[PDB]
């Protein structure tokens, strides 16, 4: 092949000719988790629960290497099982589920902090919730003091929000219904 | 308050009052996307699609701006909507989608990587994939040259693997049934 100009994008065409269909081997694979370390368990559960709506779902503690896992999830808590292994086998076979790391003492010291991905070294960016009305859940966000990275109306793309969570990770708040139009 | 030991993390019950019930304003919110930036979304949806099964249910392109969007799940491809307005907004309202992000040139870069946040500076750690048999996954994984970061019977927790994907994003290879075990171990 002799060089080519700068491509840009890859076209549909490109993009689809770059997909397989799915092996029978994984048709039962689910998208499970995100993990994400965080700094304060407690400052992290009120933010994702009375903020954002999310159920916590499992705690895991490691008394040895020192740090817990939480896992939050949009689950109704009369669904969680009473027993502790039932509880687990649940809660880690729920779809959309939030990891947070908490590295014991991490709390404790005013020199750490985790990095959000989105200044340099970039890799990660940001979780997205989808919502029935990004104006109404941005006021009330507004209203319990959630610090802005994009406010709905602020910048090009209209009638989408980037929050920040207790740690600085970017969260997306959109309208699947209003994606369209951004086009 | 007089200071304290060195912290323990917290007691179910001191996280359980960090834990408010669901505001009935939050009631349909749903945990929709994770945005991972990839230099090469030629090899990142061979891995996503033919590796892991995924199917991409959306690509967006923004031509002035120089980026594209993929936007990758498991769904039944026959669920995917014919008509473009309809399928943006089935897409988006899909729970546990993964959307890689393209910025144009990167793939043209020898010098350029994104960080995986599992060494300096730490933050996002990784996805994780629910599978029947971490086993059988893994063996599959291995035959089509996946690079992996923990074999599923190395370190101290066994049942549990992380492979890596084009860009070195650590993807958690876990059965749910076996995690219960590792526990008490
Ligand atoms: C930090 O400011 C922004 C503002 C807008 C965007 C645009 C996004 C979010 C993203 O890149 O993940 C868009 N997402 C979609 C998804 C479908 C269709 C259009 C868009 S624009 C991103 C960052
Ligand atoms: C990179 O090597 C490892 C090896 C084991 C682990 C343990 C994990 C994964 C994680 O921290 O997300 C475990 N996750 C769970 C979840 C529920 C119950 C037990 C465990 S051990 C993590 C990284
Ligand atoms: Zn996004
Ligand atoms: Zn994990």
């Amino acid at each position: 092949a002799e060089p080519q100009p700068p491509s840009g994008g890859l076209t549909d065409e490109a993009a689809l000719s770059c997909c397989s269909d799915a092996d029978p081997s994984t048709k039962d694979f689910l998208l499970q988790q995100t993990m994400l370390r965080v700094k304060d368990p407690k400052k992290s559960l009120d933010f994702y629960t009375r903020v954002l709506g999310m159920t916590l779902i499992q705690k895991c503690d490691f008394p040895i290497m020192k740090f817990s896992l939480y896992f939050l999830a949009y689950e109704d808590k009369n669904d969680i099982p009473k027993e502790k292994d039932e509880k687990i086998a649940w809660a880690l076979s729920r779809k959309a589920t939030l990891e947070l790391t908490h590295n014991w003492g991490t709390e404790d010291d005013e020199t750490q902090s985790y990095h959000n991905g989105n200044s340099d070294p970039r890799g990660f960016g940001h979780i997205g919730i989808a919502v029935p009305d990004v104006y109404s859940a941005c006021k009330r966000f507004e209203e319990l003091g959630v610090k802005f990275v994009k406010k709905p109306d602020d910048g090009k793309m209209k009638g989408l929000a980037f929050i920040q969570d207790p740690d600085g990770y970017w969260i997306e708040i959109l309208n699947p219904n209003k994606m369209a139009t951004l086009m």
